[PDB]
């Protein structure tokens, strides 16, 4: 069923499949800033399952495999959500509508500035690539399916293959866009480049996460086969 | 004369960049004493310390890496120093499975990395880099192209000189995909097979991000040593 749709019916497919916007728990310290990020954080998990168990290709592996390639990306991808919202808000973090925060913010939690930093340059970057939409799920399906591939074969082969669908699709819109030849590999190539800096903010994430909790692979498991 | 980055054809920027390739280095142990008598992190820290050197040279050959200020070039170089060791080991690591190569003398299989802890865990991502670069049969004017990205974008997101930077990554991309043309890919197939190599950069820094770690927690190359390195070129005989 995965493999056979069009580049539209992709697009669709992830357009529909998209976690709702969640508020924030209805001035602040560092214990009021890391509970309501928690919370926040908590509610998104959820949501994230029942958007991975949508994209095309990822019911087709086994339980293990969902809850390893989970386990590795969930940071990435509440990340790249963050940073998708947060592209008109320039010097803000869009957390939820009621929850955007700037960098003095940041500073409330020893270390956290970094991270808020790095955040805020990365959203400052695909606004002026003037990422879009339809774009953006696609990238946020290749971290799922990315993110913990080398770290796990037949089925390596079929993530492979929904991993090269999602650069035709990525292709695809950027021909309806009127992009030339040369400009659709170029514009390919930066959005998976700063593929690489959300590798590098969740590696950071988790050092600081560490440095205090994270979702263990039995609660991945269980909301897993909850759904 | 001189050349600039965004002058250079395809054939031009693949030359540059084998030309610019650094020698293979041999360990530092003499080969009568058993391997018994000698530290695992000893060797590697010692073949790290002298791949650096090498290093700097092969950075101002990058087509664009010069035209930045001292200030930027130090900055790209500390952000990415290790994945550049690490990608040059998982090349040289393809045709010897299950084993890493850091050196001709120094061929390590896992079994070996457990001595020393938390090394583990980097060996066998190390070693699934290099199969999976092998799986794709990765190239050595692919590789070069490869190094050259990690260089430029490891450190771009941590003004106009950015435009320089990504017109630059342009220009390799570029290289890249004549590269695909000239072997005789479909358009599909070049953009999917690139799409396959940009992944594996992500997979680099997540080693990298580990292989930092790991350092922290015991010598990492200070801003100021390396910025002391890339002064210090300017004295050396060309
Ligand atoms: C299981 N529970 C998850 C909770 N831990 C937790 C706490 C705080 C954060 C927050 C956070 C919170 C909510 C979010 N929504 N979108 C993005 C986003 C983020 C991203 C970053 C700024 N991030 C900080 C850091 F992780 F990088 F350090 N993320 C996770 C334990
Ligand atoms: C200039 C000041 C001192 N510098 C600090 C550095 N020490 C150091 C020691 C060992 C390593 C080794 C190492 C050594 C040699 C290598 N060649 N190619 C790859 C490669 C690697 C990659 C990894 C396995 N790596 C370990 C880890 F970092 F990932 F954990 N890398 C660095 C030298």
């Amino acid at each position: 069923m995965a493999l056979s749709l069009t580049a539209d019916q992709m697009v669709s497919a992830l357009l529909d499949a998209e976690p709702p916007i969640l508020y924030s728990e209805y001035p602040f310290s560092e214990a009021s800033m890391m509970g309501l990020l928690t919370n926040l954080a908590d509610r998104e998990l959820v949501h994230m399952i029942n958007w991975a168990k949508r994209v095309p290709g990822f019911v087709d592996l086994t339980l293990h495999d969902q809850v390893h390639l989970l386990e590795s990306a969930w940071l990435e991808i509440l990340m790249i959500g963050l940073v998708w919202r947060s592209m008109e808000h320039p010097g803000k973090l869009l957390f939820a509508p009621n929850l955007l925060l700037d960098r003095n913010q940041g500073k409330s939690v020893e270390g956290m500035v970094e991270i808020f930093d790095m955040l805020l340059a990365t959203s400052s970057r695909f606004r002026m690539m003037n990422l879009q939409g339809e774009e953006f799920v696609c990238l946020k399906s290749i971290i799922l399916l990315n993110s913990g591939v080398y770290t796990f074969l037949e089925e390596k082969d079929h993530i492979h293959r929904v991993l090269d669908k999602i650069t035709d699709t990525l292709i695809h819109l950027m021909a309806k866009a009127g992009l030339t030849l040369q400009q659709q590999h170029q514009r390919l190539a930066q959005l998976l480049l700063i593929l690489s800096h959300i590798r590098h903010m969740s590696n950071k994430g988790m050092e600081h996460l560490y440095s205090m909790v994270v979702p263990s692979y039995d609660l991945l498991l269980e909301m897993l086969d909850a759904h």
